[PDB]
């Protein structure tokens, strides 16, 4: 559990710079509005402001929200970003043919995050998070 501590905000700010330069992490995952600085952490991808209201009614059961710029991140929470993040999200969903699911319209969330591919995904991350946590127990380090 040494990764449960708080972040420093430098730290922070440069894992989603590292993601920003990405165009995949500059357009909200669910909507593909411009610059979002919100995240669903479990599935670590970037979502704008209203998609992380539509995430926050889902229930935690399925997802949770932070704010990439008003929270404070636990180093477990930031590795999600060091390892996921919208680009590799996509890429995982496009190979497992779930490209259907990546509309930014007339898809419903929940049947989204819910659905195999999605699970899959996150159990995907999951194990690649798992191993950021043995070889890099307490600290965050990028690249
Ligand atoms: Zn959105």
């Amino acid at each position: 559990d040494e990764g449960e501590t708080f972040a420093t905000e430098q730290t922070t700010q440069q894992v989603f710079q590292k993601l920003g330069s990405n165009m995949e992490n500059r357009v909200c995952f669910d909507c593909g509005n411009k610059n979002p600085t919100w995240t669903s952490v479990p599935f670590g991808v970037m979502l704008c402001i209203q998609c992380s209201a539509v995430h926050r009614n889902m229930g935690v059961h399925i997802t949770f929200v932070k704010s990439s710029t008003l929270d404070k991140w636990t180093i477990n929470n930031l590795r999600r970003f060091k390892l996921g993040g919208n680009h590799k999200a996509r890429d995982f969903f496009l190979k497992n043919n779930g490209k259907q699911l990546l509309n930014t319209a007339n898809v419903d969330a929940k049947t989204k995050y819910t659905s195999p591919v999605a699970k899959k995904y996150k159990i995907h991350l999951d194990k690649k998070v798992q191993k950021d946590m043995e070889l890099y127990p307490s600290e965050l380090v990028l690249n």
